[PDB]
């Protein structure tokens, strides 16, 4: 059957006894794997000033991601544009896109969880600023706009815009502009039936964009039995009691966290409830099953799958896996 | 001998495509690396349909992973458009996954076109000096930020100022900045930058001593006659845009036919100490580029070319590379 297929969002974790740099070639080492075992996309997420992700500037991972895999396409989920010029950013991707013929993806995304003092600074010197910013750089990557001046490298085609979201808010501003949407599901699990459905209701065909294009983000915690699955899973559970206490460290070790989670204490994810969970953690069949089930009720055509696994091996034994669940076809 | 680098401004050149100017950087840059050029350095250009790179972060990327000894980097980012917080993340990531290889250059903007300024800009000469100093601190994980310059990691890309005046030469002296001179820009200057930047030197962090380069463009191939040729591609694109005609890099067989014909040669009516662009064979390149060396101080030349077929261009680089005494990789 016409499963629904698998992508990447890496936002490159930076996980206890292990450095920023290793992040980096962990990035690189999944996306090689990504490429091989059939993931349609592999997406490096903007994360500034937390010493738990590695990658504020995207551009860079993705120029050196593309020049390390072939099929896959390679690009931003996403660029936090509200920070930027889009015509420096069309810039950036325009080069992306002479180095990597049509391989890239823009995927832009809101910069409203970016710290103040952080977002000034990277400002130097709104809901709808963002919108006007998204026109301005689909102008800009459109050489016929009739602009004073070319933006370079001019070649034919360009990259991909996709719009990231976690609100309703972004799903009706997606489908008004007619652009390819994701939207995640791990971090507004309230809203995401609500959500996809407002996106394809609402949506109205735009330029390379004659149908609705929905992408679910997921985190995914696989592992070949539900046991396992849950020592890995534990890693994330204690990142977010330690988060809801003020407690900012670097992912900790599962085996540690298994211990901790079963002392008396927070537990943020235990205490909340939705239509689905949200973080999917199980065996294969398992995770494939509650998959299936978002997937066919959001109409996601992908699901971009993003981890929070202290261990590079355990993290991916977890792709891998999925990859067999899916029936991916290696490349 | 005076070390030899590269700086890559990426020309677009006739017949072909941006695309084959990038492809054509990652070749020299590698060729650069395997004939031990000590830096390989990417320029930014904006809006010119002639030169391929306007995020020289990209092309570094890319050519760092292709490339094992050589350093890399930027020459340079133009910091005046750019949050100086910005420029030190991409910078840091870079330097994250090329540890202790990546330069930061940073050049003026004052020869970007205004509306294209103004739409990078998204809304003074001094101005620039205090973004530099923003830029150092975001650069220094003990500066006391109320935040973290992520990704952290020991060390840091080495900063280097490009100038092609005076008062940019005081500047980095008076920073204790690494200064690299664009002669080909400003060669009226060039001696007096040069000489004001070593006699105004204040060490600075981790530069305890002037470090001058000296960027030059040359056209070297093995005879002066066939010099002449490849370098009739320039001469011919100054004539171009002399009258406000602008197109890619031309041919070089047209353009010494063309260079034949009356008409203006900016290049010929003007006269400086040293030739704005520096041509000919081997011993007569190597001979002036040393002149010019010895006179400024310059430890390193950062080799600048407007050649328009790819294989002229490498050889240019590679009889360069034999003729300074190069030591391969
Ligand atoms: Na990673
Ligand atoms: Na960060
Ligand atoms: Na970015
Ligand atoms: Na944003
Ligand atoms: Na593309
Ligand atoms: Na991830
Ligand atoms: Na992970
Ligand atoms: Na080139
Ligand atoms: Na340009
Ligand atoms: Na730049
Ligand atoms: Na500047
Ligand atoms: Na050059
Ligand atoms: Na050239």
């Amino acid at each position: 059957h016409h499963h629904v297929k698998l992508s990447v969002v890496e936002q490159a974790p930076v996980v206890e006894g292990l450095t920023p740099a290793h992040s980096l070639q962990h990035s690189i080492e999944l996306a090689r794997l990504a490429d091989r075992l059939g993931y349609e996309r592999f997406w490096v997420a903007e994360h500034h000033a937390e010493i738990f992700n590695a990658v504020p500037a995207p551009e860079i991972l993705i120029a050196r991601i593309a020049a390390e895999t072939s099929g896959i396409r390679v690009g931003s989920g996403g660029v936090l544009l509200s920070l930027y010029s889009p015509l420096k950013v069309a810039e950036v991707f325009r080069t992306l896109h002479a180095l990597y013929p049509d391989r890239i993806d823009l995927g832009i995304g809101r910069a409203n969880r970016v710290k103040l003092p952080v977002f000034a600074a990277l400002r130097d010197d709104s809901s709808d600023d963002l919108w006007r910013r998204l026109e301005q750089l689909r102008a800009y990557l459109d050489p016929d706009s009739g602009l004073p001046f070319t933006v370079s490298p001019r070649m034919p085609g360009g990259p991909a815009l996709w719009l990231l979201g976690a609100s309703v808010s972004s799903a009706e501003a997606a489908a008004r502009l007619g652009l390819p949407y994701a939207y995640a599901h791990f971090i507004t699990p309230q809203f995401t039936r609500e959500a996809m459905d407002t996106y394809r209701a609402a949506f109205v065909p735009g330029p390379d964009t004659p149908s609705p294009r929905p992408i679910l983000s997921v985190v995914v915690c696989c592992a070949e039995t539900d046991a396992e699955a849950q020592r890995v899973y534990a890693t994330h559970r204690l990142f977010h009691r330690r988060m809801s206490q003020g407690d900012v460290r670097l992912l900790p070790p599962a085996d540690l966290a298994v211990a901790e989670m079963d002392k008396p204490g927070p537990d943020p994810l235990a205490e909340e409830s939705f239509e689905w969970p949200r973080y999917v953690v199980g065996s294969p069949d398992r995770v494939r099953d509650q998959l299936t089930k978002m997937a066919d009720a959001t109409g996601a055509e992908e699901l971009g799958v993003v981890s929070m696994i202290h261990d590079q091996r355990d993290r991916l034994r977890s792709y891998r896996l999925l990859a067999e669940a899916f029936e991916l076809t290696p490349r």
